[PDB]
């Protein structure tokens, strides 16, 4: 769905145009060879040229496959990796691992197969690439090509960069549309924030807060921010598109009054991962409700509606009675200094409501006032049914602990405490986070489930494209493969040769 002249829009600039990028970018290994997708691919492509570095890339790949290998096939994958990479005579043999650490891997294999077997060897392969191989790549043509990709990334994002279609949406500040990137054709979701409604409502702080939080988090289970630009009539937020309806619709309208045990476990697992990724940024969500868990095209879920979120400084608490009736934790209802605990309360509400088919403190039939719901949350102990297994009951009443100090996941450990819970005894999060596991429900594709002031913050908001989502977009749409073309037989293409502009 790309424009007819898309190859001109994303045309590489001459390497001479990237001299100010070269002098400011930080030469960090993890950022330029891993975190950034296009940067990662280029370093890998650099290691593919030199033959001595080829095996190290093949090795790390086979390690990634082992971490997600089914628990049973771990023993088989362990011997395959050994006989190929960790045997001196073999052709592709990583040497910088050391003769001692390979003998250690042999004992680990003999004492049962653990998913973290080669974790020690992988960290040894990286520590080697961080040195000479990385600095050679920094001088190689591939890094020059990376600079050209950064030059495109940081280009101005305006209205003419997209192709607004029409879809559902009408939030507190505006509406939502289906914007498509013209040069790449990738579908997105545009969240228009009208200009006038923000100034009179003193929303500049909550809109900028929502934008910064949306870009500062990159998780497969939370709506990501790809672009943030301004137009002559509103402020746009380009977010991930979710065409599989929301979770509230599927709990009640779709399926039976609820979900099955196992089905709810899957959605609970990905929500738990989404919260973990937010909590690595010490950012609390506080708005965990069924209709804010959207499904994508393949059946997976993402947490959306991060406007009610806030970033908590490490080692500090925040106060605020905000949220939705029935989904507010007692410490929030009482308006106390809380941290991340309200999100694990809401998680209990989500697990309960998916398995039973109603809120833990508000029946689906009950016409109760907003005060009685708050009373149950603070005083009443929820009851369970034969729909909950013994483990399902546990994780709920542990996540629904009135005292936030003893609530599951609200300890020093964090989300790791919840993944161990016997309720997730059969969930392989190593495989869930890699998309290896299949969702339980697949949405059918065809289914349709002024003034001079304030100009200061308008530029603080309209920051342009986001780095990692933009590089992913180029890879998914296959713009990277088609454009990332060098000269024949390892030769500098015209755009990477300085002798002729
Ligand atoms: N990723 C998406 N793809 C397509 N449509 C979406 C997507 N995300 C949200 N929408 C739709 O656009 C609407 C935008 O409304 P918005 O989420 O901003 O506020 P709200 O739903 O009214 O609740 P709140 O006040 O807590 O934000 C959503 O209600 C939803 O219907
Ligand atoms: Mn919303």
């Amino acid at each position: 769905g790309k424009s007819k002249k898309w190859k001109e829009i994303l045309k590489f600039p001459h390497i001479s145009q990237c001299e100010d990028l070269r002098r400011t970018i930080d030469r960090d290994y993890c950022s330029l060879c891993d975190k950034q997708p296009i940067g990662r691919l280029l370093f890998r492509q650099f290691c593919e040229t030199r033959p001595g570095l080829e095996c190290y890339i093949q090795f790390l790949d086979s390690v990634a496959e082992y971490e997600v290998t089914p628990d049973e096939k771990l023993g088989e994958k362990g011997k395959e990796i050994m006989t190929k990479y960790l045997t001196p005579k073999s052709p592709v043999f990583i040497a910088q691992v050391g003769q001692d650490l390979v003998s250690q891997t042999e004992e680990k294999l003999l004492q049962k197969p653990c998913k973290e077997l080669f974790s020690a060897c992988a960290q040894s392969v990286h520590e080697y690439l961080r040195g000479e191989p990385f600095h050679e790549y920094l001088d190689s043509m591939f890094f020059d090509r990376f600079l050209q990709w950064k030059w495109l990334e940081r280009q101005p994002v305006t209205k003419n960069t997209f192709r607004q279609y029409r879809v559902l949406g009408k939030g507190g500040f505006g509406e939502v549309c289906a914007c498509q990137v013209r040069a790449t054709g990738k579908m997105y979701a545009c969240k228009r924030l009208e200009k006038k409604r923000i100034k009179k409502r003193k929303g500049e702080s909550m809109a900028l807060n929502e934008k910064q939080i949306l870009e500062k988090v990159n998780s497969q289970f939370v709506v990501n921010l790809a672009y943030a630009y301004e137009t002559k009539d509103a402020l746009c937020l380009v977010l991930t598109i979710m065409n599989g309806g929301d979770l509230k619709f599927h709990i009640y309208n779709m399926g039976n009054p609820g979900f099955e045990e196992e089905r709810a476990l899957f959605y609970a697992a990905e929500i738990l991962c989404g919260l973990e990724d937010l909590h690595r940024e010490n950012t609390v969500y506080r708005n965990l409700k069924p209709e804010n868990i959207l499904l994508d095209d393949y059946g997976h879920i993402r947490i959306s509606d991060l406007g009610l979120a806030v970033k908590i400084p490490e080692g500090d608490l925040i106060r605020g009675r905000v949220g939705t009736v029935g989904y507010m934790a007692p410490e929030v209802l009482n308006n106390q200094r809380y941290g991340l605990s309200p999100d694990y309360w809401g998680l209990g509400c989500l697990i309960y409501e998916m398995i039973e088919g109603q809120s833990p403190f508000r029946g689906r039939k009950e016409k109760v006032k907003r005060e009685e719901v708050d009373r149950r949350v603070l005083e009443t102990e929820e009851v369970y049914s034969h729909k909950f297994s013994e483990e399902a009951k546990s994780i709920c009443k542990m996540l629904l602990t009135k005292d936030a100090k003893q609530r599951l996941g609200c300890q020093e450990e964090g989300a790791a405490e919840v993944k161990r819970h016997p309720f997730f005894r059969n969930m392989n999060f190593k495989r869930l986070e890699a998309g290896m596991l299949d969702p339980p429900f697949v949405p059918d594709p065809r289914a349709v489930y002024l003034d001079h002031t304030d100009d200061d913050f308008y530029s603080k908001f309209s920051t342009g494209s986001v780095s990692i989502p933009w590089q992913n977009e180029m890879i998914e749409t296959e713009c990277f493969k088609e454009l990332n073309v060098f000269g024949p037989n390892g030769t500098l293409p015209p755009d990477l040769n300085r002798n002729h502009p």
